[PDB]
């Protein structure tokens, strides 16, 4: 199962060849994974006005088919990895109206959870809730 | 007399027709003013991350001109008015390359001194360095 | 009554303060203007491609409150003038949660219908369909 | 040796952690390259306009070090593979100031040379120009 971010491709996201502007694909990564914690960790983001922070390590992307404005993309979200205080998720960009759905591309993504002090940012372990919530989106075999 | 940001349009800039989307040159005024801090108001800067918060007030923009990918536009940034805790900025956005210098747009942007109260915000006096950098406009 | 384009605020639309950067909200008016279209006038959409081009003469907007990352915003059209090749919208930006509905900032936008003809742009009139659901 | 473009970071790239949000350092790439062209390949740039595109076929970017407004960082381009149709880069992404030159992050980018014939993107191996101002940031051991 994936946690499913529907996006539709707005005129701003769209570069003069007339498809999407390749780095637009990785502030989708950043609204799914947002999105995610409203509906299922809303403790969490909350906590992240009062100390917690969830860091980006690294992200990826592949293109394989061009987007256009006015498609239904669904950034379709699964769990890679959880160890420890990191978090590894995986991307499906899918295009799910006009026409026949079509993977546009695929994205991963690491993040910390880390806290601040005078020391510096801490590593501490992943919030109970949001672990609870990453759990029901792993894919086993 | 006025303050010259230099932005070179990039293609992430331009919608399918070719042309600069709208929007972007809203976001430029922005890139004219804080650029302007760093220039000429740095203890300003430096007070922005400790209580101080400039809020905008409005802006209005004026479109003559369409921008192309890899133009090189000059924001240039004049001092209508200083108004107590309040500042006007309007701007030209002209074409310097490629062909003649041409006025793509206009524009305009209040924008308020506030520093950060119990639990909301409260006007303060346009702090004496950054009124000091809008004397020499 | 108005035309209702909903935007949840993301992270990368808040800056350092907390709140929503100002150049967003002239963004959103894009997106309910081209939002508009794809719901009530699809033939002018499609006449995008070929041709049409809906040209911005000006916009503005006004400030009033702050947003914050997960705001739910309705940006709220409504049609202010309809004259010749051009059109006039006026936009609330609503946040309708969390807590009570808040008029954060107001906008507005002019428009110019455009198709080319030659080695130029040149004023074509507001498309029949387009005339037709602006009224509504 | 790479090319260097400087980037100053805008309050509109930092979030409410104070910090940049990651998407901007993809965006940058696309600047980096961009502003290459205009540099060392500038008939490359005019073919753009005219049946050339460049298909970005993937994306990646590590995050080391936290950047902040006003922060000069260089993106600094190498040039990794040149493989017929395709180019692969790196990037590292240095704060100069203020205070010690701080590396940020690191990231690749591989593109693809397309044409439009009709409605199809046929491959088209890169051209001369960009081939040859390239190659002058290649790694030398």
């Amino acid at each position: 199962d994936s946690y499913v971010h529907r996006h539709v491709v707005t005129f701003d996201e769209t570069n003069l060849v007339g498809n999407v502007y390749f780095a637009h694909y990785l502030h989708w990564q950043g609204h799914c994974r947002e999105h995610f914690l409203a509906d299922h960790a809303p403790g969490v983001m909350a906590a992240l006005a009062d100390g917690l922070a969830l860091v980006t390590v690294d992200c990826h992307a592949d293109f394989y088919a061009e987007g256009s404005a006015f498609d239904e993309v669904e950034v379709r979200m699964m769990l890679d990895r959880l160890d420890g205080h990191r978090i590894a998720m995986s991307f499906d960009y899918v295009r799910v109206a006009p026409g026949p759905p079509t993977l546009l591309a695929q994205g991963r993504q690491t993040v910390a959870c880390m806290r601040r002090a005078g020391h510096g940012l801490e590593p501490v372990e992943v919030p109970a809730e949001l672990r609870r919530a990453l759990s029901r989106y792993a894919v086993v075999a």
